[PDB]
């Protein structure tokens, strides 16, 4: 057996056996060397936490190997607990596409997790302190990864002591209250677990760089409170901000969301949801996690606007409140989902999710081209000079791509706008109107009806034509009997719908020859630079310049523009044929219905050319 | 004026002139340098003889020009003559594509033309002798080409003597006994005839090819009793065969008939064969020009089948002749011509030749796609092994793309199959079908009317209900006057025809929803060799191999069971739709048939109910 290290280092040192044969994968850490005696007590106390009180994210204690035990190079025991294959967060964090900070809600995961770990440590009287993603594996599991915690050498029980006494490696975390410091609470972890997600999200934590041991405790220490970002722009300007950084597209209210929870829940003894008054971690990020929100996509211009909806927010509700911020009356607001397919007006707002996809939004008009797209800081910060830095362009030229990569994206969204927008229009076409206006057809049949008429009547008229001598003497109202037959004749429009019909149906299938008809090379192209650059030697944190990764992010949007213009020239067309058909779906709407009327109802009640004849038969009758 | 020469060598030198104005290009022909007495004396024979009999395949003599009889230092006269442009049936035979043989009917042409020139030479006491086609042009006419005959220097008049006796040329042709042997009779025109044709034919020119005047005599005269072809398998084994080679591409009848006459027609003075006539010639190639035969392609498999009809074969004899062949009893025999249409029964055999211009035939099944093949020998013969052959190769490689271009020619001939198979279905649907179809839409209108019953009679039928009016006076012909309510009401195919169409309407989609229909590219791209080959460097035509080539009649192969697969996969297809329309058609002809009876004709005469009262007017009258 024996291979590597789920989470090396700590206080003794882990390996990864492998039980000859059955094929599981343990895991035993043996102590570095046998130290002073209080050390040794304390280490007992750590084999004998494992063993107790176990959940996911956090990995089990399991038993020592049968008889794997009496091979130990100290006679004290040995800690064993399961292997978890894969993780080492870091390996994720470094990888080239997680650059810049990640950009997805995959920080949800590792939220969700460490804290249903981190909560189940403290109710259980410990603390972890050192919670660095250098411990932290992402075994597999069901659906998505499972956020497990190694190695907690580095620990402390609320019920007698700690462990790790040194620094088994960096130190960028760890609250500064447990720095050597006085005492310390299970605040500790909070700062930790906060620097952590600030990673995970942005892709460092506030002043990260500047070393740690030097003025870090004194810069950190002063000023920014209940700040976070602290870094410095352009130059050497050290600054602090309070709010999440720009590289990363988390979520639109999600952003200025937990933003304050990863401020809030990075601190020592305050830092403890506002809300209430005593602790973050558990209610507070609880609260955000499993929110429910909804995404719409104001195709008029304005991409992106996340709605946060309740478990049943009548979708009336919804509507009015998309107006409110991007126009557009509840009236003319089309709502198609990725499929051109329309919402349902019965079903409450929760159902635009169920477990990216959003909802692509559009309204009535005949289109404007636009595409604002705020450029961060740092990289817009770097266009006035172009002065080329020494190194630093390692994250700046990163910032870059995923900012054209951003394009890109942005791109395929408004895409998806006029995917599921013209979508829509072959829906209220070929059903809710192709298939009225073919059945409109049956017309030539009614007014083809009609002229049975002058074959059951007019044969029939000529019956009181010869009929003659004694009953026809009057001619009272025969007169017009005849004057009628120039006039039903002379009134039919069956002829004219038919121009319509034939010069429409040009149009029918004008809109079905549709459905058919680089920024995409761009991204890929710049990437070649990174994957250059992060994997280039150590020795070039000179030369410096990004004249040629600026020229790159210059020709992502001048191709963007580019594009742009053609998905909304391609938009505004279809858009001309949907007010096209939805103006001209009633055109035909009355003409078949002045047939039900013109023709129906009128030479229906024609039954007196037919009926004058009821009298003339008892008037004549009642003679002699 | 001096230019080229229509058929130079000879006596003496023929020359084009053209006489400066005019247009006119006329030819003459100056003896090359005044000879002995007799040959002088010989000359003023053959300027003679041209000048009169003659007609066309035969230049026809012309006048001396009317100036300039000069540029000859001879005291011997000028031989004038018309002039033929276009022709040098080597230039033909010498063809890239009708190499390997002329493997059309454009033979027949060279066949009926030298025919009827050589037969009216020898009706006339002349012999040609020497008739290589280096003296046949092929001078343009009418519709297709003349094969007209130049210089006759070496011809002999039966009554004059000869006109030059002189070895000259490559010699090939010219009969063997007129080999500097003893005398001679018309028969040697026969030989010459003969082999000529062979060659039109085969392309090898048979019966000892370049080998060499002097070891031909002694190899040629050997054995061969009525044979032909005579040249060497793989190495130098030569051999005697006495059916002329495979690769002819002619015509399967045509072939394995004139076949005997090429090899009857080939010999010395008995052969030759008035067996029915008077000698070969004359009658024997008349009979198989003047032949009527036809041609059936069995879909089913074996494609090809040519049939010798007469001047009146009934159709009904055909039928079952080709049913004596490849099967198919003369019920399942649907034979259709290149375009869908069906043959006519009462029209006889020419019923096919409306003078390629086959007759496309199938049978009833659904399919499942074998195919006959055959190769010929010589390239089949040099699978076992493809490697270097000296030089034959020059035929063989031939033989091979005029194999290929075989395959892409019998492709296009199943692809005219399909071409025209469907082209059939097209016919008898949007006419007598998609309008039958449309028609029986007049069923809502029939339906329609009979709603009109319920307003004419449910609304009379409340007069009796109420009954304090005169709407009777002897209850006589009103007994029936409701009946007949509860009559017309029960006779109205609303729900059959509309039952016909919804589901036909299916079919009516389902052909349409076909519509999908290399080796094209092999059969040029081989070509290109021979192009290589036969233009290669007078030094370097030689060599040794043939394994591209061979991969490529493969390829060829690997692409037709391709292509035809596709093919049959397509029209077995299309069959599915005409027997799913073919017998779900009376089914929906009669329904709407019902319609124009029980509706039309029942409610139409129905005017009695609309008459009755053509009576209550007159015999209520004539009692005042």
């Amino acid at each position: 057996e024996m291979k590597e290290r789920l989470g090396t280092g700590g206080f003794g040192n882990v390996i990864r056996w492998h039980n000859q044969e059955t094929g599981e994968q343990i895991a035993i850490k043996q102590c570095r060397q046998e130290l002073s005696p209080r050390n040794r007590e304390r280490w007992c106390l750590e084999i004998q936490i494992m063993r107790r009180l176990t959940h996911p994210n956090v990995v089990a204690a399991r038993d020592v190997p049968e008889g794997m035990q009496n091979l130990a190079p100290n006679d004290l025991p040995l800690l064993a607990m399961e292997y978890c294959q894969g993780g080492d967060l870091r390996k994720y964090l470094n990888q080239f596409e997680n650059c810049c900070g990640l950009r997805e809600g995959a920080i949800l995961t590792l939220l969700s997790d460490i804290a249903s770990a981190l909560r189940y440590l403290h109710e259980n009287r410990i603390i972890h302190r050192d919670l660095k993603p250098e411990n932290i594996v992402l075994q597999q599991g069901e659906q998505r990864l499972i956020h497990k915690i190694i190695d907690l050498g580095y620990a402390k029980e609320l019920d007698q002591g700690e462990l790790c006494t040194e620094f088994v490696g960096t130190l960028q975390y760890l609250a500064p209250e447990l720095l050597e410091q006085q005492k310390y609470t299970v605040t500790v972890d909070y700062w930790s677990f906060g620097t952590l997600a600030f990673e995970c999200i942005t892709g460092f934590r506030p002043f990260l760089p500047n070393w740690q041991p030097v003025q870090w405790h004194s810069k950190v220490r002063q000023k920014s409170e209940v700040d976070i970002v602290v870094s410095e722009d352009l130059n050497g300007t050290v600054k602090f901000s309070s709010s999440l950084p720009y590289p990363n597209n988390l979520n639109s209210v999600l952003a200025e969301r937990l933003e304050k929870w990863l401020q809030l829940m990075l601190m020592w003894h305050p830092r403890t949801d506002p809300t209430y008054g005593p602790n973050g971690c558990f209610k507070a990020l609880d609260d955000i996690l499993n929110l429910k929100l909804v995404h719409i996509l104001n195709m008029v211009t304005g991409t992106i606007h996340t709605y946060p909806v309740t478990e049943d927010e009548s979708l009336q509700s919804l509507k009015a409140r998309i107006q409110q911020d991007t126009g557009i009356p509840e009236e003319d607001q089309e709502l198609l989902q990725e499929a051109g397919l329309a919402l349902i007006p019965d079903k409450p707002a929760t159902q635009c999710i169920s477990d990216d996809m959003d909802l692509v939004f559009l309204f009535d008009n005949s289109k404007i081209s636009p595409r604002p797209q705020p450029e961060s800081v740092s990289c817009i910060l770097q266009e006035p000079k172009r002065n080329l830095a020494f190194f630093q362009l390692r994250k700046v030229w990163g910032q870059v791509w995923h900012s054209i990569q951003t394009l890109k994206e942005d791109c395929n969204r408004l895409q998806q706008g006029q995917r599921a927008a013209m979508m829509n229009l072959l829906r209220n076409n070929s059903c809710l109107s192709k298939m009225k206006n073919s059945m409109a057809s049956m017309s030539q049949q009614l007014k083809a009806k009609l002229d049975f008429f002058k074959t059951s009547i007019q044969i029939d008229l000529e019956k009181y034509s010869e009929q003659t001598e004694f009953g026809i003497t009057s001619d009272k109202l025969l007169l017009a009997w005849r004057e009628m037959e120039q006039a039903v004749e002379l009134c039919g429009r069956e002829n004219e719908v038919k121009l319509l019909v034939e010069r429409m149906m040009a149009l029918q299938t004008d809109i079905v020859d549709l459905q058919r008809s680089t920024l995409d090379d761009l991204e890929e192209q710049a990437r070649e630079l990174y994957r250059r650059l992060r994997e280039k030697p150590r020795d070039q944190r000179t030369e410096g310049d990004s004249q040629e990764m600026v020229r790159l992010l210059l020709q992502a949007i001048q191709s963007f523009e580019k594009k742009v213009r053609v998905i909304y020239t391609q938009l505004s067309k279809t858009v001309v044929c949907k007010q096209k058909a939805l103006e001209l779906l009633p055109k035909v709407e009355e003409v078949v219905s002045l047939m039900n009327e013109d023709e129906k109802t009128v030479v229906r009640l024609q039954e007196k050319r037919q009926k004058e004849l009821w009298n003339l038969l008892k008037i004549a009758c009642s003679k002699v």
